[PDB]
């Protein structure tokens, strides 16, 4: 078993990436709660953008491995 092993590595690899990413995302709060200019803000925004698409992303590999199982099932 290649193939299954490598969409679990891909989504270990990516939930690794979400655990930092909402980290950063926690700081540019922090920061813009404290002081919010107009850079503290487009980071807060950035960091967003960047949490929602790993969630996106993490959710579409986990309905493909769970359709890969199921497909070999068949």
């Amino acid at each position: 078993m290649s193939t299954l092993k490598e969409v679990q590595d891909n989504i270990t690899l990516h939930e690794q990436r979400l655990v930092t990413t909402r980290q950063k995302l926690k700081d540019a709060e922090r920061a813009v709660e404290l002081d919010p200019d107009d850079v503290n803000k487009s980071t807060l925004q950035s960091r967003r953008a960047a949490v929602s698409a790993l969630e996106t992303k993490l959710g579409e590999l986990k309905r493909e491995l769970a359709d890969l199982i199921a497909a070999q099932k068949l």
